[PDB]
């Protein structure tokens, strides 16, 4: 199944974090990277007392169960020093969010797929569109069309 993973970093040298993350994503068992986006510098969503993010997206082919992929993504966050601050939407050395897991709809305590907020975020949608311009969401919506509708500002390269 192709999983689409959003990468965000705004602490501790985001370019280094993102490169380290991509290496580690490629090392997850029973999986391999298909396509990587460009790297974009994006203003924070949420609290404004934090640095700009590097955002990217990756398409990962995997035979893992979605929760076992999440175990592996969370382990890479840990490996890279991610600390979950008290405040919502605060800074991170690395944030790996599962945007899509093929065409699956997943709603569990640990895991909500498609990512609950992705359709509201150009920092997630633009890098996804770069790597999967023909994507169709589980609900039948085209990514290309969501982008049109929302008219989100285009992103700046890192
Ligand atoms: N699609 C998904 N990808 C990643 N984590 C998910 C997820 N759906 C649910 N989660 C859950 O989200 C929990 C909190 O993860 P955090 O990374 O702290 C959220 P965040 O990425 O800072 O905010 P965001 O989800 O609004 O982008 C995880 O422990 C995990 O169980
Ligand atoms: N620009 C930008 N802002 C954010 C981002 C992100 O990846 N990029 N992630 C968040 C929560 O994970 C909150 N805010
Ligand atoms: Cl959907
Ligand atoms: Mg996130
Ligand atoms: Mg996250």
């Amino acid at each position: 199944t192709v999983a689409y993973i959003a990468i965000g970093s705004n602490l501790a040298s985001p370019l280094e974090q993102v490169n380290a993350a991509l290496k580690a994503l490629g090392d997850i068992p029973e999986s391999h990277i298909l396509t990587v986006s460009s790297f974009y510098r994006t203003p924070p969503l949420g609290p404004q007392d934090q640095p700009d993010y590097l955002n990217a997206a990756v398409a990962l082919e995997t035979s893992l169960a979605p929760e076992e992929l999440l175990n592996h993504t969370q382990r890479i966050e840990l490996q890279q020093g991610a600390v979950r601050k008290a405040e919502r939407w605060g800074p991170r050395t690395l944030d790996l969010d599962i945007m899509l897991f093929g065409n699956e709809v997943i709603n569990t305590e640990r895991l909500t797929v498609p990512h609950y907020d992705m359709k509201n975020r150009g920092f997630m949608l633009w890098p996804l569109f770069e790597i999967a311009p023909e994507l169709v969401f589980p609900d039948g919506e085209m990514l290309r069309q969501i982008l049109h509708t929302r008219a989100f500002d285009k992103l700046n390269k890192w």
